[PDB]
């Protein structure tokens, strides 16, 4: 109905766990086709996470592969290596995140597929890089947390460094990834020809590190934990109420004037020298929070919020996921998204965030069972007929989804 | 030297604060012009964000401006409105976070802009939409962190509500927006034409629910909190030896097994078939978690991961943020990077995080001063003569940094 952006844009997807394969869905959410290759035995890491599952099947796997066309496949067989060289004739875009030297050994490394096919963009996600001393290393999100200084940050003040609740840098390094793949395809549409993208994992999570990375590579400042409390935005923090807690975000001095005058009834914070200004409120900020602690102690947290939004003082309040997904505008604006799997049934999931218009009203497909689109790949893409087919169901070369 | 793919793009950036900036920063890192429009007075807001500084200016400013030139104007006034009409006719794409109602009240909103220029890409990014019952409502990080139920699943299990020490969900915003606008482009070298751009900031942060949201979504599973622990994989967590702590983390069977053959000594652990698989591991995870934390409270945490990095057992150590930069391959892959500021001297940034061979050997400008490049882009762009510049200055139109 609305064209998409990607739309004859084919991707030979041989990623698994998260960051890649949230790489490759975001292609297929802006109109890519994707070929998720899977290893027969088991498929994607993330099908073997069964912990929770929805009708006995990964949750995890749902949410990092919609609009994915699986083919269950035999990397290592002669015949299936054949399979993935002739796809990649026909493909405009390649992604991987396997183990340091997995690629060469399989022979479907960058150089490999190059001869085959020059225009084809290979973007490979990497724990820290492929070169260097640690390019053999292996790159899990949550070892990355630790080591690139977030979790150093983030926690109580007190309290031991914390991970944040979900693979945060993973997700980076996806986004990263898709937006390293367009602009490459992008380059593509004048010089013809393809490229190679090295992607590091550690490299995403740095890149996180923002206000804290530059003020501690400019000036030499020593970064400091500062729990629910901003480093350099004052009074943007949680509260305690007399009920429980509340988040106030004040941006500008005009809002935190309107703060003190209108809400919290101590108008002298606004007439101080200290306050006026954020970057006075910053230095200040031992004098500032106390008195401010003390006044929301007095009233409950619905009375706070209400006269942040009437007077619009910026706040809000801490949710659980339920909750997230009650809020106004997730059921106004249809984010939550109901699929058709063939054999789960209806599987809901967060539609994509890329705020293109065609993505609207577009119909995306489910995320796959291992091998469910073998035989429509395998048709359509290469030919192959019945017969085929046949025998290479028999020699283990693919597997198709029976229900 | 290189071309970088973007090379021949004109951005209008009109953007402020974090999320905006961070995808017209991308945008010029993987090639194109930016045009940095601030306000006269203090221009983007996080330059009045002078704690912590650098010689005087906000560092906070410094990590996301990479590569933008900055013309400081006066958009209420009516020589400031032709300025930014005029760049628009020249622009491929604008990017904007204003307050909601702000470009439509001051004639640069899409449709204004869409008919001087047809071909426009047009970015909006807002803290909800630009629909439904919340579209007039601010967003801010800390708020979403709160709403979006990402704070309710970090911290402690038995801890409070903990925000991420970064503003992540800006960040993910500005990198999806940065999708948006490559797909957006890749479209027009087809269809010639722009189009608009509604990036949410709350749905940016529902995204980043990945498995924890699909679990929700999917079966109703109620989200839990697990700490420094992961709610599918394990044994995937912090872990405390002798002298402190140390992350482990295990992604398949096999790592498992010769964690406790090899490494820790407790081989019954493999042997157990609630142990063996990984899905029995989260299940029975109660039962396998104790007897591997009393077992490395025996040695320090060298010991273990010197054990882990001879067996190939994933695992790391939390790191200071100033550590992270002290990193083998940050050093090998020149991750930080000089830049030469006219006014600031030299300033480090990590850099871009694409990886693409174009950016190996890119030369950057280093943020801008408020300012810096009025002359520059008014006389280069619109052909701007020396007299009318000193005219615009007179009238307070327009501002040039002065040494």
């Amino acid at each position: 109905h609305h064209a998409l952006p990607l739309a004859g844009i084919k991707v030979l997807d041989l990623s698994r766990v998260l960051a890649g394969p949230w790489a490759t869905m975001s292609l297929a959410d802006m109109g890519a086709e994707v070929w998720k290759i899977e290893n027969i035995q088991g498929g994607d890491d993330t099908r073997a996470w069964s912990v929770p599952n929805y009708k006995g099947a990964s949750t995890y796997f749902l949410c990092a592969n919609r609009g994915k066309k699986s083919l269950a496949l035999d990397l290592k067989s002669r015949e299936g290596l054949e399979i993935i060289h002739e796809l990649a004739k026909q493909a405009d875009v390649v992604v991987e995140n396997f183990r340091s030297g997995t690629v060469e050994r399989l022979k479907i490394d960058y150089e490999s597929l190059k001869a085959l096919n020059p225009g084809i963009v290979y973007c490979s996600i990497s724990g820290y890089g492929q070169t260097g001393p640690e390019a053999q290393r292996p790159g899990y999100d949550f070892v990355v947390q630790a080591e690139s200084g977030l979790m150093s940050i983030t926690g109580q003040i007190d309290g031991e460094p914390t991970r944040i609740g979900v693979a945060m840098t993973d997700i980076v390094a996806g986004m990263v990834a898709t937006q390293s793949v367009l602009a490459a395809l992008y380059q593509r549409k004048t010089t013809g020809l393809g490229q190679y993208i090295d992607v590091s994992l550690y490299e995403c999570a740095l890149n996180t590190l923002i206000n804290v990375g530059s003020a501690h590579l400019n000036g030499g400042h020593v970064p400091a934990r500062f729990g629910n409390a901003h480093p350099t935005v004052v009074p943007y923090q949680i509260f305690e109420c007399s009920d429980g807690a509340f988040a106030l975000a004040v941006g500008n001095d005009r809002q935190f004037a309107i703060l003190c005058e209108r809400i919290i009834d101590l108008p002298e914070l606004a007439a101080d020298e200290r306050f006026k200004t954020a970057s006075g409120r910053a230095l200040n900020r031992a004098a500032l929070i106390p008195p401010m602690a003390e006044r929301f102690r007095t009233n409950t947290r619905q009375h706070w919020m209400s006269a942040c939004l009437k007077m619009g003082v910026p706040a809000g309040q801490v949710k659980t996921v339920p909750e997230a997904f009650e809020s106004p505008n997730v059921k106004a604006r249809q984010v939550v998204q109901k699929l058709e799997s063939a054999h789960l049934g209806p599987i809901s999931l967060v539609r994509p965030a890329q705020g293109l218009k065609a993505q609207e009203n577009a119909a995306y497909k489910a995320p796959p069972m291992l091998g469910e689109d073998s035989a429509s790949v395998l048709g359509d893409v290469l030919g192959l007929d019945g017969n085929k087919l046949a025998d290479l169901i028999a020699a283990g070369v693919i597997y198709q989804y029976q229900p």
